[PDB]
């Protein structure tokens, strides 16, 4: 108990939000935080929780020296009970569901396990949502086991058809937590 | 009318000839021209019309700041009544059938509404032609409904299977200018 | 007679047996090596043999300065009777299954033609080794005819379900030499 929570933040705009999601969890779980290059465009160091540490593509480096040492995505992928992608990009969905390895955030998904939960909240304008890839990819990581918490349909300027804004924080949260709590530990 | 035409140049060596191809469209249409990283290696900038206004991956950055800000791709998605990609390089073609968005041609194009005409000569040497990928990542674009300007098969070796060197630049023009005054405007 | 392998590099920890694997096959074979910048944190170049010519990504410019020149990604690819992956990282692996061309060594793969041989030795931590996309990614290749050299399973920690340590040099070395003496030259 205690619940060891890796939340990643990916290169779209809502990452604006990822320091107050990650409020949202501290209290409940142990937090990490993973982050992609482009996300950094988009987050503010100082909005995170001053106990997060978080892990950045150039850690893979800063633990990995010579052979026998931790490799890092593989060791955040065994701390790890559950792994929130909050935001997801349109870009990383079509990386995991490539199945690529090429930053820390992919690479920890490519070691993956299906059987510990993967909840994702996409975030992209509503273009990017309403182009065919997003319901393919989103259908084949489905497949998979992950558990989509889908976007903000009817914002802003809605039209009713899918819309992309990122879920709350405050639904992220409950969503994660109340699956949890009916069962993990 | 006076339809706006977004042409883009990818890291073939047949982006030597995009200047060329801007020239044909310019009487006709408002033309916008976007390029990859890799197609600067083979496209000299004083070749274009003095009128066209060349984007770059580094253009998504001058044109955001803060949020609320225009976002390039989707900007330049919402402007567009037509996209032609010539050459369309092997890398971008996987990149397209891929769904990804790692800059700014495949996330315009990732942010695409197939009911807008897309168009694409694909450039690429004869043994990249005929591995099977391309025809495997053609076939998914046609799905989707893109127009393909096939190259020209015969040429400078023939052997007659295929043969991969980019659609002659009147040939592009003429097929997107006839399409269009069949109808869109 | 004496054929000509290419022998590639991708960005795993097994890269480090590199310079041995190219050991075994110099004498019976004309040698040439390739590459990933991923390979390049694992390998020690004064490790190969003497007589082996190491190309990079940065070769593909070396050789290409104006149009009509040598392209390297398509020379080595005609020089070629066979090519061996080894170690084939998931990275890779995920490229070559989406048809992918962003360096030398994915951008040979990219252009070859699969009546010539081309064996692969993957090379992933176990939890990568197991997750799905591994056997997506290798019937993939399968279909298309390449010779997977499957890795060690029960190696160091065993669990007996795959594993990923890569194929030891020697056997990679007599599957390909016996591949060829049953036939092609
Ligand atoms: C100003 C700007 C805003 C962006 N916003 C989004 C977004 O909200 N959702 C999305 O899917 N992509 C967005 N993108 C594009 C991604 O940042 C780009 O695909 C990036 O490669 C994603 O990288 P990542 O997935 O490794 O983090 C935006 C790009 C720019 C320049
Ligand atoms: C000298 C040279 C010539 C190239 N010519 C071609 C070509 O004609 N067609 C093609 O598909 N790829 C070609 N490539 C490989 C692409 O440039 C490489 O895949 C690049 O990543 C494509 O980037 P892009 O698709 O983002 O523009 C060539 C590479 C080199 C070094
Ligand atoms: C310390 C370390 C060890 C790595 N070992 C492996 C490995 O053994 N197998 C693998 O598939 N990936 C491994 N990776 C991840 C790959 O290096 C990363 O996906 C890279 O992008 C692969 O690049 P490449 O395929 O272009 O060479 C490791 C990464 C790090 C930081
Ligand atoms: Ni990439």
């Amino acid at each position: 108990r205690k619940p060891r929570v890796l939340l990643a933040a990916s290169g779209s705009v809502a990452a604006i939000k990822f320091g107050n999601l990650c409020h949202c969890f501290t209290e409940w779980a142990e937090v990490r935080a993973v982050v992609t290059k482009s996300s950094l465009h988009f987050l503010d160091k100082l909005s995170l929780p001053q106990e997060v540490t978080l892990y950045t593509d150039e850690d893979e480096w800063s633990s990995w020296n010579k052979i026998g040492d931790p490799v890092l995505h593989i060791e955040l992928r065994r701390w790890a009970d559950v792994l929130v992608i909050a935001p997801l990009s349109a870009n990383t969905l079509g990386k995991i569901a490539g199945g690529l390895c090429d930053n820390l955030l992919t690479c920890i998904i490519r070691a993956w396990d299906y059987t510990k939960p993967l909840f994702v909240a996409p975030a992209m304008n509503t273009l990017m949502w309403n182009n065919p890839f997003t319901e393919r990819h989103l259908l084949s990581l489905d497949e998979l086991g992950i558990t989509l918490i889908p976007p903000i349909k009817k914002r802003l300027a809605c039209g009713d058809y899918g819309n992309g804004a990122m879920a709350e924080p405050s639904l992220i949260y409950s969503t994660v937590r109340l699956f949890w709590e009916s069962q993990a530990h």
